[PDB]
């Protein structure tokens, strides 16, 4: 898998 | 544009 | 305190 | 929106 | 001083 | 090139 | 509250 | 679970 | 060992 | 090779 | 000493 | 100049 970061502006880092 | 870490406790960045 | 990530994923730090 | 993070060398990261 | 991270949107952090 | 953090958990960062 | 990365040279987050 | 930071030195963030 | 964020406030990490 | 962050001010993660 | 960061490429940052 | 992790340990990134 990846670490992922997103952001709907804020930012957090998600394990996909 | 700027990126803000308001940890208001927990730490999330977000843009300004 | 200390300053935990939490992987509940997604990964935050928060102050503890 | 993503982070990516552009490393063409340097490493910036930029959003998608 | 602070470090300040700015983005034109890619990102960098700079020292103001 | 990108740079993933990749995951399998520990993450590490490579380039591609 | 915001954590600035605090400078004057090393720098450092703090809360404020 | 929360992310440790692994001194094996060098520093690997594991999902613990 | 592992690397831990004091918040000693101030982040400052720190191995033990 | 190795990450050095330059700090020409402006932090950039280059691969050296 | 310093934490460096190796390009073994991956990024794995050591002490020396 | 570039940006130098100390390790005093607690680590402090100063420009160097």
């Amino acid at each position: 898998a990846k670490l992922v970061f997103f952001a709907e502006a804020c930012i957090i880092g998600c394990m996909v």
